[PDB]
């Protein structure tokens, strides 16, 4: 490069990784020094332009040359944004004589962007254990039956007139004639999860557990809460939970663990005493009397049969949050004995909450996604972080969750359906997560990923829950048509991408399953071993991620987007390691020239493909590697 009235886009780069930002999560008194990469001697000047919410105006910070990279190929320009409590957004203006280019969260541009600027949110922090960990999601009744004495039996009880049905482990989840799909129980419990912590924390290596609802409720999914204060008898008792938590946090069965519970706060079940639609309690619930002490906890359009609920489901009456200080906000998060604080405080001390249907939480029966909804989650954060600043808050949202994360006053992250699950599914399986035909090319995949990462602050990105499948969508192995190699490819991407890799129980061995409830099959333990190829790969990838901080918090740079051969390559790097991932989404092998020079991997240096174990030497800035179809390479040094 040179001063030739032309800014070379390929040499430009910046994100909030270690090499380019010295304060990714600054407090009110910490200044932020940023570095912009360009090819060596390519430009004449660069400036940081940032919007300050403190005064609703743009501010200018001229950059100065700082240094070259070890290969002498690039220059690093530096600039510092002053310290203050205000949220700020920034982009770069890069000049080389008569040539000008812009750069922000969405990469380089000729015209000045008006969206996707990088974020600076003083005092906003997301749990570092969440950024660096691997999550394992468990649907309680379907994981492991550690205590058959608490098993729900066929006819143990009835809900809305229908008796419960017990089914042999491994059998179909579909209820037999006369029974209901939501009242089918296999026996999985908390004791079981406890006895299997070794498999989770050692055989696989995950250190974070996320459980679906475990509080008293008549159904098998239990999102129709009957009593937030009690673990459901089928799963054990509150004492069992205390022990499970202690064993999760313990290091006697593997690395220190963390527990995240599912918080169903938008609604209760219709059998909850506050509502009591079937009169299961002597007390008078809202449905029973307009004089009920909990009458105002819900919203009736025409008492008592027409009331606000989740998506119109009468079994899930929607909670009325009212105004700040209300009784509902009280029992949900403000009170010391609220659902949120009770489990965050000892004797429980869980590590976080996954907020079910978080977008709908509101007052007066409204549908959320409004000022009140955001105000509520703001108060929720103050409540949670006040008890444990290291407790995670992950909201359920299938789209762009920027509104609940970008101001640093609500969630730490969200279920990454839009920035991970969907794009990964359409690129690799040619199906959306509902198993409908929907395919995207490699260039679309890369653009989709970048655009969605840009929706969030960096710490949020690193904390997103990235799962291949979950209890609300079809199994990845089913969308892939049973081709285990597609699962291999997906796992390699998952474990090397930005965000918390999240494994939906069973996905590690290729469990299949269609739409709810077939996506909640009981776990086949004969597959919970390295003998199973997908399990062996999962364990290896988790070891790799744990071995390289660059994969968890390092920078992300696109390297190759080949639509003809379906080759996708990107690099993850920091001050210590440089890793170039090469994914082959084609059905045939391809020999790829990986441009590792972009990550500043020195010519003559060696790299090791952590997948095959083969080593290569960097030559002419490249690493030539033959990658098998529906497989990948993780070239690290
Ligand atoms: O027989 C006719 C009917 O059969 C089939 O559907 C019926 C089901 O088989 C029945 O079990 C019954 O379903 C109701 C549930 O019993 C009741 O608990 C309630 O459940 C709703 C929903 O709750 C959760 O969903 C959460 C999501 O995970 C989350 O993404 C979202 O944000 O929040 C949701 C609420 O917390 C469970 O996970 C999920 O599994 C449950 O579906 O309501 C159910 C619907 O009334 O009745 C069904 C009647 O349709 C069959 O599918 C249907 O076509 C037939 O007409
Ligand atoms: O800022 C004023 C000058 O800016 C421009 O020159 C830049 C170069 O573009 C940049 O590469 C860097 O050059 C240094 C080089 O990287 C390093 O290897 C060498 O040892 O020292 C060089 C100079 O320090 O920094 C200079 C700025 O000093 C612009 O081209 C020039 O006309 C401006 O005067
Ligand atoms: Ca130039
Ligand atoms: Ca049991
Ligand atoms: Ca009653």
């Amino acid at each position: 490069a040179a001063n030739d009235n032309n800014v070379e886009w390929n040499g430009l780069f910046h994100d909030q990784g270690p090499l380019f930002d010295n304060a990714p999560e600054p407090t009110s008194t910490q200044s932020v020094t940023l570095k912009l990469r360009t090819f060596k001697g390519d430009i004449t000047s660069a400036n940081i332009k940032y919007w300050d919410t403190a005064d609703n105006a743009f501010h200018w910070v001229p950059m100065v040359w700082d240094s070259n990279d070890p290969t002498g190929t690039f220059d690093y320009w530096k600039g510092t944004i002053p310290a203050s409590p205000s949220i700020k957004y920034y982009r770069f203006q890069i000049n080389d004589g008569t040539s000008t280019a812009w750069y922000n969260g969405n990469g380089p541009s000729s015209t000045e962007p008006n969206a996707d600027d990088f974020y600076i949110i003083p005092n906003f922090k997301t749990p570092d254990w969440l950024k660096n960990g691997v999550m394992y999601q468990i649907f309680p009744d379907r994981f492991y039956n550690g205590d058959s004495s608490n098993d729900v039996q066929t006819g143990s009880y009835t809900y809305n007139g229908t008796p419960t049905e017990k089914k042999a482990w491994g059998s179909s989840v579909y209820a037999d004639p006369g029974y209901d799909n939501s009242l089918v129980f296999f026996g999985g419990d908390l004791a079981g999860i406890d006895q299997k912590l070794g498999y989770i924390k050692k055989t696989l290596g995950a250190n974070i557990l996320y459980l679906n609802p475990i509080f008293k409720a008549p159904t098998n999914h239990k999102y129709d809460t009957q009593d937030y204060m009690a673990v459901d008898p089928a799963f054990g008792d509150n004492s069992t939970l205390q022990t499970l938590i202690n064993d999760i946090h313990s290091t006697a069965n593997g690395p220190k663990g963390y527990l995240i519970l599912d918080g169903v706060f938008n609604h209760t079940g219709d059998s909850h005493p506050w509502f009591d639609k079937y009169n299961n309690f002597s007390s008078q619930g809202a449905y029973e009397s307009q004089s009920s002490p909990w009458y105002n906890y819900y919203t009736f359009y025409t008492w008592p049969d027409s009331y606000a609920s989740f998506l119109g489901f009468n079994s899930l009456p929607k909670l009325n949050y009212g105004n700040s200080g209300s009784a509902v906000r009280g029992v949900i998060y403000n009170n010391s004995n609220s659902v949120a604080k009770t489990y965050l405080n000892p004797p429980y001390s869980v590590d976080g909450w996954r907020l079910n249907a978080a977008q709908y939480v509101d007052a007066n029966g409204n549908n959320g996604s409004d000022v009140t909804n955001h105000q509520i989650w703001s108060e929720f954060r103050n409540a949670v972080k006040g008890v444990n600043s290291n407790a995670a808050i992950i909201g359920e949202y299938w789209g762009n969750a920027n509104p609940w994360t970008a101001q640093g006053n609500q969630w730490d992250a969200a279920t990454n359906f839009d920035g991970f699950t969907q794009p990964v599914s359409e690129w690799i399986t040619g199906k959306d997560y509902q198993n409908n035909s929907a395919s995207i090319s490699t260039t679309q995949f890369d653009s989709w990923l970048r655009g969605t990462r840009a929706n969030y602050p960096t710490n949020v990105q690193q904390s997103m829950m990235n799962f291949l499948s979950n209890h609300d969508i079809t199994r990845f192995a089913t969308r892939s048509g049973g081709d285990l190699w597609k699962t291999y490819l997906a796992l390699i991407f998952q474990m090397t991408y930005v965000g918390t890799p999240t494994i939906y129980y069973g996905d590690e061995y290729g469990m299949q399953g269609g739409a709810d409830p077939d996506n909640r099959r009981s776990f086949d333990w004969s597959q919970a071993t390295p003998s199973n190829s997908a399990v062996a790969l999962t364990q290896k990838l988790i070891t790799i991620r744990n071995q390289y901080p660059a994969l968890r918090t390092g920078s992300f740079m696109t390297l190759i987007t080949d639509d003809t051969n379906k080759i996708y390559s990107y690099g993850r790097f920091d001050n210590v390691n440089r890793i170039a991932v090469v994914l082959n989404n084609d059905s045939v092998s391809h020999t790829v020239n990986v441009p590792v020079w972009q990550l500043s991997m020195p010519n003559g240096s060696t790299v090791t493909d952590k997948i095959t174990g083969h080593s290569y030497t960097v030559q002419n800035g490249m690493v030539t590697v033959a990658v098998d179809g529906h497989y990948g390479a993780v070239l690290a040094q």
